[PDB]
Parts: C-alpha cells; sequence; structure tokens
C-alpha cells in the first residue's frame, strides 16, 4: 500500500541523508513557492500506524491544522517535511522515530519507537 511504496520508493529529504523522512509528491502543488521558517501554515493530513490503525485526521474535524513552521511546534519530520511542499501539493511522508516521537512515543495513540504515515495536504502559507 502507500506506506510501503514511501518507503521503498520515497525521497529521502534528510540533510543527514539518514533515510529519517522519507517523502512521495502526490499531487504536485502550485508553482515553485515553499513556505519559509515562521509562516502560519494550514494543513490537512491524516495519519496511520505501522499497525495499518489510522490515529488521527484532521478531514474528520472539518478543520484544518495551523501551526507556525520551523518553530518545533510539530515533531521533526513536519517541519522538515510541510517546509518542502508548494501550496495545493498533497504529499505521502514516512517519518521514523527519531523524527517523531523517539522512544517514548506519546500516549496513549503513538506507541515507543514508532514510525509514522501521514498524507499532508499543505493548503496556504502566510506571513504574519
Ligand atoms: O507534532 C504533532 C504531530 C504532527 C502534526 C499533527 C499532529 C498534532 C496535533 O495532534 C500533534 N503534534 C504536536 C504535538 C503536541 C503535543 C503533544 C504531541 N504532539 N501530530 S500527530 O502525529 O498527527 C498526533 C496526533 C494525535 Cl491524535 C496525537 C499525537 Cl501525540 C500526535
Amino acid at each position: 500500500g502507500a506506506p510501503a511504496t514511501v518507503t521503498e520508493q520515497g525521497e529521502d529529504i534528510t540533510s543527514k541523508k539518514d533515510r529519517g523522512v522519507l517523502k512521495i509528491v502526490k499531487r504536485v502543488g502550485n508553482g515553485e513557492e515553499t513556505p519559509m521558517i515562521g509562516d502560519k501554515v494550514y494543513v490537512h493530513y491524516k495519519g496511520k500506524l505501522s499497525n495499518g490503525k489510522k490515529f488521527d485526521s484532521s478531514h474528520d474535524r472539518n478543520e484544518p491544522f495551523v501551526f507556525s513552521l520551523g518553530k518545533g511546534q510539530v515533531i521533526k519530520a513536519w517541519d522538515i517535511g510541510v517546509a518542502t511542499m508548494k501550496k495545493g501539493e498533497i504529499c505521502h511522508l514516512l517519518c521514523k522515530p527519531e523524527y517523531a516521537y523517539g522512544s517514548a512515543g506519546s500516549l496513549p495513540k503513538i506507541p515507543s519507537n514508532a514510525t509514522l504515515f501521514f498524507e499532508i495536504e499543505l493548503l496556504d502559507f502566510k506571513g504574519e
């Protein structure tokens, strides 16, 4: 399925080239611009664990997830991955635990040493 495909065929987008964050662009976005550090970004997403279970979805809340990029408000894989996205892009992101919740996990939903899969749509980004 999609998690296997990003694992096997995704691009390593880490600066360290440690295959900790892998990406496939699923829907090509607009032009060339990507958000910059500190921008307010609006996304829709769904996340899955490696046992196949969906653990979260913004779509199901009927409102986007909003954060300021590059500030550690989200897991490292998201600061790295969303920074690569164009407006309107949809991507798949595979996040090894070192770029997510590590050995601690995040109870109740995220176990220890969890590789996470996301589908992310970048709706908008704006400077404040
Ligand atoms: O960094 C995150 C990432 C990436 C952005 C989208 C979500 C948000 C909103 O739930 C949570 N965070 C930040 C965060 C804040 C507080 C505790 C743990 N993580 N998550 S997430 O991995 O989907 C997530 C979803 C759910 Cl339901 C619980 C947890 Cl612990 C994590």
